[PDB]
Formats: structure tokens, C-alpha cells, sequence
């Protein structure tokens, strides 16, 4: 977890655009999804994990306790359960609703943070350097 704390700058990201049109996000904030490369901010606050995400058309900001389950409102305005926690080397979130299930993947690789995001059978890529 440690090797995860740090400000992270977007730098690029691939098939991000369909990943969105399955989770059934709608076109005005794919757009924004699309053309916008947000910082995440990843850091322990005291007893929790704090994510960050900041975005000149959204700022969102998750605080939890690894393996316990929160209440999310994501970006796209998902009110989830979800859960983080690390499997070995990497970083799991899972978010909840309406009978779905959807996971984000974030591991260190060769000096940046590499986040996969899954739906189904449908994968985005997003990549991340520091600082
Ligand atoms: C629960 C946190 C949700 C969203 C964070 C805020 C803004 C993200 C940017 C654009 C909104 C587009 C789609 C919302 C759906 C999923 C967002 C997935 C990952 C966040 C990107 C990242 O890690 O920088």
C-alpha cells in the first residue's frame, strides 16, 4: 500500500470509451470522460485509504478501511458497496449495484501504476506516473 501512496498524473488509457458505454454512462459525461486526464491522489489518512481523483469536471473522494465494505457514489452517480483491498501486490475495487459487479485493478509495473477495469467481458487500461 505504501508503494501506492503518491499523486498520480493520468498519462494514457485505452478503450476507456466503451468500458463506460457498458456501465451505461451517458454521452454527456463520457465526453468529459474522455477528453479529461484527472490526478489521483492516493494516500493513509490515519486508520484509512484515501482516493482522490481530481478533475476539472469532477472531484470525487473515496476513505476506507482495506476488506470493509462503503457506500460509493461514483462519477458517472452509482451509489455502490464497495470494497478495497490488496491481494498480494495489488490493489482490488469492487463496486456493487443493481445486481452488478464491476472491478478496478491498480499494480505497480516498471515504475508506474497500472490500473485495469473490468465489465463483464469488456477491459479498459489506464496507465499512471508519479508525480
Ligand atoms: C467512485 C469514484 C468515481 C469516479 C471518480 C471521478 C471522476 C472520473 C472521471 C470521469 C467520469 C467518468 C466515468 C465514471 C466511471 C468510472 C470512473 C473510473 C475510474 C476513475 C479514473 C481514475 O482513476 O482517474
Amino acid at each position: 500500500v505504501e508503494a501506492f501512496c503518491a499523486t498520480w498524473k493520468l498519462t494514457n488509457s485505452q478503450n476507456f470509451d466503451e468500458y463506460m458505454k457498458a456501465l451505461g454512462v451517458g454521452f454527456a459525461t463520457r465526453q468529459v470522460g474522455n477528453v479529461t486526464k484527472p490526478t489521483v491522489i492516493i494516500s493513509q489518512e490515519g486508520d484509512k485509504v484515501v482516493i482522490r481523483t481530481l478533475s476539472t469536471f469532477k472531484n470525487t473522494e473515496i476513505s476506507f478501511q482495506l476488506g470493509e465494505e462503503f457506500d460509493e457514489t461514483t462519477a458517472d452517480d452509482r451509489n455502490c458497496k464497495s470494497v478495497v483491498s490488496l491481494d498480494g501486490d495489488k490493489l482490488v475495487h469492487i463496486q456493487k449495484w443493481d445486481g452488478k459487479e464491476t472491478n478496478f485493478v491498480r499494480e505497480i509495473k516498471d515504475g508506474k501504476m497500472v490500473m485495469t477495469l473490468t465489465f463483464g467481458d469488456v477491459v479498459a487500461v489506464r496507465h499512471y506516473e508519479k508525480a
